[PDB]
């Protein structure tokens, strides 16, 4: 078994903070779903079946 993670996002020098979906949304996820209108998959990096 294993856990590489399931989302990856950046701030500004590239790729900063990866997450899983679990607890609440991180920042920058939160601010692409709301103020720019994306959804999961412009962050997803394994697995959205």
């Amino acid at each position: 078994a294993a856990r590489p993670a399931k989302y990856s996002y950046v701030d500004e020098n590239g790729e900063t903070k990866t997450w899983t979906g679990q607890g609440r949304t991180p920042a920058v996820i939160k601010k692409a779903m709301e103020e720019q209108g994306k959804q999961l998959e412009d962050f997803l990096i394994k697995e959205l079946e």
